[PDB]
């Protein structure tokens, strides 16, 4: 079965599509159930599966404009208050914030060189120990983050302002300085 | 056709463009005639033009930095002393103040998590009583107010602090923003 979101991780003011696959951010909270999954102040929401072992790939589906980030995160990451958006939190990203494209390292984060993203690729290895970005276009490499995960690891999704989205798929500017 | 500023309604704080589409703060009151219409303590100012019927877009430019409100204004909104800036005084307004952009309810404002705001587009609709903003670049929806609007409508403008401004085009902070993420 190919990954869902899990609806009882979600923000409550995160809306989930019908189908479970993507993810944006609504203008009002719903009225959900207290679950100690839930991210209650951070709009964030997990994948339905998590991987202690193996290599994974799935794709993400970005929307052109700021509020989003995605990766994966330790399952031991916080889901209570006002939580870091950083590697010590337990979660490796991308981000499209400020108009440029992060790798959210801290205490700064890395700007990526690369193109207008819409489709990425990201590949967990559980075994060595990394989580990598291609930009599918091109299969550009993006990022990777080496981490000694530890635990069990989840697809982990953002949405932080309206008028952008994310949406889960199976696997499968430079200019200026010219 | 397309909207101008009323010199005659403007606190004489504030300095219009030329072209009567731009309001920024100035440093100083400018020395303007008395009339009943004019704002002369809140930093306000409206269009020429207002509306008892029908439907009516414009957009605004906005700064990037805190002070100004827009939107609408009832005609019967008061010129004189210090006012409340609130739907109960008939200013309809979305603000960016504190770095973040708000719907202006009471008692307690709407914060919105609209990301960065360039232009906006101003919909209103008197056949119906709303009002409504939308960011331009993909009209995301920023805020409805569904007022049952009694009387002429006009647009509003206010910036109270300088460094930002608002303009009119015709209808067709920064790290807080990802502080949720």
């Amino acid at each position: 079965v190919t990954l869902t979101l899990d609806p009882d991780t979600a923000n409550p003011r995160l809306i989930l599509s019908l189908d479970l696959k993507g993810v944006r951010l609504g203008e009002r909270a719903q009225d959900l159930p207290n679950h100690p999954c839930r991210f209650d102040t951070n709009t964030r929401v997990l994948a339905s599966c998590g991987f202690s072992s193996g290599r994974h790939h799935w794709e993400v589906e970005v929307g052109s404009k700021d509020g989003w980030a995605f990766g994966v995160a330790r399952e031991s990451v916080r889901r209570k208050g006002l939580t870091p958006f950083t590697p010590e939190e337990g979660v490796w990203a991308l981000q499209l914030n400020g108009g440029q494209y992060w790798a959210v390292t801290s205490p700064e984060r890395s700007p990526l060189s690369c193109g207008h993203l819409s489709r990425v690729r990201v590949a967990l290895d559980l075994e060595v120990g990394a989580v990598s970005f291609y930009a599918v276009e091109d299969m550009r490499h993006l990022y990777t983050f080496r981490v000694n995960f530890q635990e069990r690891v989840f697809p982990l999704f953002s949405v932080c302002s309206t008028g952008t989205y994310l949406r889960i798929w199976p696997g499968g500017l430079e200019a200026l300085f010219q």
